[PDB]
């Protein structure tokens, strides 16, 4: 209709090197997941913006729409909310850093709802994810840590997708779409360059804190073997700054030992992390989770720096409450279920 | 398969501007060709190259595989062969010109195969276009023009392209897959940037003489109301020149009253400007064909140089034998049919 008319003014614009404004992003983005573009139109849509380049506003509006057809709870009103997310970067699998975090990042007194897609991992902790929104939410508030699966009717971009086989924008929207309305953020992406305007989209959607990262060794997350550039969103101002492990008295690493086969090895390789008694290994894992555990305890409010964050993260590691936490988590969504 | 791969890797390199490799891009268009290529693929292969900007090579070898897979006839024995093709310009519905200049190319002693597709136009002078390929290469050989349609199982372009809505690629792969093994050309392009590359893609595909013209008024023909652009392909050597009607002795005027509504008013508007007694537009729409008709005749090797060219259509169309020409294709038409 008139809806085929703007898909096609939109692709001419961007073979012109125009952006798309925010109310005609909304519109493509919005005839994309109500299935109002072709297989085509959305190839070339993503490989068109890909070569142009996504604006800040083009990427604002596409996520706002994106979250607009979300599923969402509301737990907006606790304090020390924060979410983990990344792009992914270039994997290369590491054990699950962001879901150990998330047991420390709760088990130090901060909230998260980490929003998602490992689940095998945490099943295999004995751990019941067959939960509904609410018993979901119920983990959120009692226990401090709850996992959103999962996360779409995402349907329509997925074989696109795999068929062009390149990075577009859509994976940045994935991330950018929490159903629970947090506010505060560490968001890995996979290019230096993806930090600053990815802050900027967080600030026009009205985040609070974040932190934005990418290491020089390709993670979506804070290096322990490397420097991570850093895009930081606070107070309403973006700053860029660049972070070596040192900064917060973790000496840097090589990630050997840190590379997992399978969900059973990063279990394993977690639970020791995490536990009193660590391996040479355990150490090294348990400091590469106190640099990104540290960064969503500072987001998240309940520390005033980085740095602190990182301390307040250590004591739990290294004190054991995170692997008590996970032990806890899965006697509670167990009962969940009866 | 690893035909899926290619893909894949082609929309890569594009995404880094990285230029197909000929190799690479006849694998590309074979797979699209033959249905190894899915929409969004399609899509995306456009776009892609389109903002990177097409390649002498990629065109080269696209081009290659388009008549690769065309149905062809051999007429290059014929001496002063010559095709007239376009790309299509800012259109804009200028009467039928190279139609009308089929005739006086044919009359003046060229031969022309006319590769194409405006048919109700040829039908309307009594033309019977139902005819075997057997029946065309007669038309070609015994009145020394013929009209070759229609052209393809392109099948797998069409949706893609009226979806994006956006010139690609194949808009100039059309024109450039001759099935009568035509060497000696005048293509009309959109784009003055186009006609030198275009000429580059006709030498690698083994072309002798080639004139790439677009007008400044947006004609992929040579205009009566404005210059054109012209980049000539002639000994192996491309050149570039720019021509004005003045240059050839015709006075520029404007294009009013060559602009029709429909193909009977075409037909009219051709048979007034190809006959004896000529109106004041009659003498409008003369002078045009005889700038275009003038091309042909040159690059077909009957005339030496396009100025003489001019001079020779020109008198096949006052003098009125390419109106005869039409009459006479459509007797031998009906004939052919019984």
């Amino acid at each position: 209709p008139a809806l085929r008319a703007n898909i096609q003014q939109a692709l001419n614009h961007i073979t012109k090197n125009i952006h798309l404004t925010q109310a005609q992003m909304e519109d493509v983005m919005r005839s994309i997941m109500q299935g109002n573009a072709t297989e085509a139109q959305i190839g070339a849509l993503m490989m068109g913006l890909r070569m142009k380049g996504e604006s800040i506003d083009e990427i604002t509006a596409a996520a706002r729409v994106m979250r607009e057809l979300a599923i969402k709870i509301d737990v907006s009103d606790i304090q020390y909310l924060v979410d983990i997310v990344g792009t992914g970067g270039d994997g290369q699998n590491l054990f699950n850093v962001s879901t150990a975090s998330s047991f420390v990042i709760a088990a130090a007194g901060a909230t998260i709802a980490k929003h998602g897609n490992s689940s095998d991992l945490l099943e295999q902790a004995g751990i019941n994810l067959d939960l509904d929104m609410q018993q979901t939410e119920r983990c959120i508030r009692e226990m401090g840590v709850g996992f959103l699966f999962a996360p779409k009717a995402m349907k329509y971009a997925v074989g696109p997708r795999r068929e062009l086989g390149i990075r577009s924008i859509f994976n940045l929207l994935g991330p950018l779409t929490n159903p629970a309305g947090v506010k505060r953020f560490v968001i890995g992406v996979f290019s230096d360059e993806l930090c600053r305007p990815i802050a900027e989209v967080m600030k026009q959607l009205g985040a609070e804190h974040v932190m934005v990262v990418h290491s020089k060794d390709g993670l979506d997350e804070i290096s322990l073997a490397s420097q991570t550039y850093i895009a930081e969103l606070k107070n309403g101002e973006v700053t860029e700054w660049v972070l070596n492990p040192e900064d917060v008295n973790i000496p840097s690493q090589t990630l050997s030992g840190l590379i997992v086969e399978d969900s059973n090895a990063s279990l394993k390789l977690i639970k020791d992390a995490l536990g009193r008694k660590k391996s040479d290994i355990g150490e090294k894992a348990a400091n590469m989770i106190a640099l990104n555990a540290g960064a969503g305890i500072y987001v998240s409010g309940l520390a005033t720096s980085y740095k602190q964050g990182v301390a307040l993260a250590h004591d739990i590691i290294y004190g054991g409450q995170a692997l008590e936490k996970m032990s806890i988590l899965s006697e509670f969504t167990k009962a969940l279920k009866e």
